[PDB]
């Protein structure tokens, strides 16, 4: 029922998911001058060498690449985190045009897209239990700007024609998510939420300062995806981003000066 349209979009979500108006909702605007450098924050540890991608899926709100999370093969640790978080999936948010698409903003700047790598805390055993905990999930967010192509993204772009409509999936083995990361792991962090229903307040957000560049041809392929199923009136999967929510009583911390 929920989506990104006039009648079912973000301004409507609170009716089915009242936590939409909660105290720690995501995304937020990152005010770079107000974020506090925290010299106590550790470097982020990203261990993706043994990642096992399984499937690529059009879920009617995004596309996602799913990983084997039945063992500690692709894990996030350190940074603001206590313990070990397993990579479950990555997905994107993007715009109809390059001047919007990101969920987080930086001094009100919107990027063309935002990559989310979703991880869950192994101490809760499964992602369904982790989403019920305030420290259940860690989402690594990476901004996309349009310029030079990202070679590590092309394997993803080239299969999107095979998952055009909602629920369509394909084999997507041997994909290396290290090819989507920028040089720097400098980050901002704050306590927040899932940015789609059920909007659970279970996420430690880690948003990298350095964007990756993708080409216009790569993001154009995102914009050919459809929100609709098969045989239903064609609606381009574009503008699948929630806007910035109130920061309320939260501090954004920077890992860098
Ligand atoms: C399947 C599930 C119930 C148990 C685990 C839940 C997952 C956990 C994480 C996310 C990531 C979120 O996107 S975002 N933008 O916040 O990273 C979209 C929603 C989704 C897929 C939940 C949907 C409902
Ligand atoms: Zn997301």
């Amino acid at each position: 029922h929920w989506g990104y349209g006039k009648h079912n979009g973000p301004e409507h979500w609170h009716k089915d998911f009242p936590i939409a108006k909660g105290e720690r909702q995501s995304p937020v605007d990152i005010d770079t001058h107000t974020a506090k450098y925290d010299p106590s924050l550790k470097p982020l540890s990203v261990s993706y060498d043994q990642a096992t991608s399984l499937r690529i899926l059009n879920n009617g709100h995004s596309f996602q690449v799913t990983f084997d999370d039945s063992q500690d093969k692709a894990v996030l640790k350190g940074g603001p985190l206590d313990g070990t978080y397993r990579l479950l999936q990555f997905h994107f948010h993007w715009g109809s045009l390059d001047g919007q698409g990101s969920e987080h903003t930086v001094d009100k700047k919107k990027y063309a897209a935002e990559l989310h790598l979703v991880h869950w805390n192994t101490k809760y055993g499964d992602v369904g239990k982790a989403v019920q905990q305030p420290d259940g999930l860690a989402v690594l967010g990476i901004f996309l700007k349009v310029g030079s192509a990202k070679p590590g993204l092309q394997k993803v772009v080239d299969v999107l024609d095979s998952i055009k409509t909602e629920g369509k999936s394909a084999d997507f083995t041997n994909f290396d998510p290290r090819g989507l990361l920028p040089e720097s792991l400098d980050y901002w962090t704050y306590p927040g939420s899932l940015t789609t229903p059920p909007l659970a307040e279970c996420v430690t957000w880690i948003v990298l300062k350095e964007p990756i560049s993708v080409s216009s041809e790569q993001v154009l392929k995102f914009r050919k995806l459809n929100f609709n199923g098969e045989g239903e009136p064609e609606e381009l999967m574009v503008d699948n981003w929630r806007p910035a929510q109130p920061l309320k009583n939260r501090q954004i911390k920077a890992s860098f000066k």
